[PDB]
């Protein structure tokens, strides 16, 4: 996160860090079983990590479950990233409490305008490298369509929404991906795409979830 500030110990509580020996994509706790990310965040061998704020260090209301299925949308295409998203089933049901919570799914797409939460443990910096070990937050409007494209030039699809200030200075950043997008309390985002961070001009892209709520509830239904 470029330009934000520190959320403060479990005030995100769906959100989630992904594991493999190292933090290198967030995600959002849906259900005590079941989390949702961005497919370009695959990996085999991924442990999930609950209640964090500090990543490198054990403060008491962490809950580490191993993944024991991973789906990736059916449609993701690497190369543009369109559905950009992805389900994964823990090998066991979290303990749900006021640290460890779900984030429900929309029933309406958010729209423009509508001020919404980003969070994530990425870079903070738009040139250069910082990671921080406490989870960042900031506060960034959803753009219009048109004005996203004319600003960036950006190839978006219906699949894809912008997010935060043309005027630069604040965005996700790498490692944010995979991470949510919260608005009008619900997941309306998840941290997908940007030509680099806090670029003037070249707002954050992330997928758009309300088209995916069908497919989400017929996927965790079954498996
Ligand atoms: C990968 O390194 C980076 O600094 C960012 C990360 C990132 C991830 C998610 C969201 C944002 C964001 N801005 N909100 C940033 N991505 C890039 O800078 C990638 N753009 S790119 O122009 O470097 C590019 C384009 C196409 C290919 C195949 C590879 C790389
Ligand atoms: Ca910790």
């Amino acid at each position: 996160i470029v330009g934000g500030y520190t959320c403060g110990a479990n005030t995100v509580p769906y959100q989630v860090s992904l594991n493999s020996g190292y933090h290198f994509c967030g995600g959002s706790l849906i259900n005590s079983q079941w989390v949702v990310s961005a497919a370009h965040c695959y990996k085999s061998g991924i442990q999930v990590r609950l209640g964090e704020d500090n990543i490198n260090v054990v403060e008491g209301n962490e809950q580490f479950i191993s993944a024991s299925k991973s789906i990736v949308h059916p449609s993701y295409n690497s190369n543009t990233l369109n559905n950009d998203i992805m389900l994964i089933k823990l090998k066991s049901a979290a303990s749900l409490n006021s640290r460890v919570a779900s984030i429900s799914l929309p029933t309406s797409c958010a729209s423009a305008g509508t001020q919404c939460l980003i969070s994530g443990w990425g870079n903070t910096k738009s040139s250069g490298t910082s990671y921080p070990d406490v989870l960042k937050c900031l506060k960034a409007p959803i753009l219009s369509d048109s004005s996203c494209k004319s600003a960036s030039s950006f190839i978006i699809t219906s699949n894809m929404f912008c997010a935060g200030y043309l005027e630069g200075g604040k965005d996700s950043c790498q490692g944010d991906s995979g991470g949510p997008v919260v608005c009008s309390g619900k997941l309306q985002g998840i941290v997908s795409w940007g030509e680099g961070c806090a670029q003037k001009n070249k707002p954050g892209v992330y997928t758009k979830v309300c088209n995916y709520v069908s497919w989400i509830k017929q996927t965790i239904a079954s498996n």
